């Protein structure tokens, strides 16, 4: 589905659980941008 | 060497290598302010 | 167009002209998925 | 008090107070690491 070449992944411990659910947030964050990024600008 | 009960650790993985690095500074940054929390206020 | 009653808007002052560019791109990247939480589920 | 030229300074709007305090966070983060990058290493 799309994304031929998968990037390098990575990985980052995040200590506390309400800690964790913030920094997930982001990253979902940032990935929903780049998923708008291969719809044609118009 | 302090930290009696250490909290549930978690982790998220971030795909792109340039992109890992920027979450990671964020996580040392947070981590920065809770290293001084435990210095009294002066 | 949409959202009736405006929150409350706040600022913040971000030193450094490079690193201001990286708070705005978070800051948009929230924003995004907040615009897609008024599309249904599918 | 240190820091002879100041840098460039910028702002950003962040709607949402609860939203505002959360990048607030991540802007004393970073300074608290920049802060302690004028110490010595040792």
């Amino acid at each position: 589905k799309k994304k031929p070449l998968d990037g390098e992944y990575f990985t980052l411990q995040i200590r506390g659980r309400e800690r964790f659910e913030m920094f997930r947030e982001l990253n979902e964050a940032l990935e929903l941008k780049d998923a708008q990024a291969g719809k044609e600008p118009g």
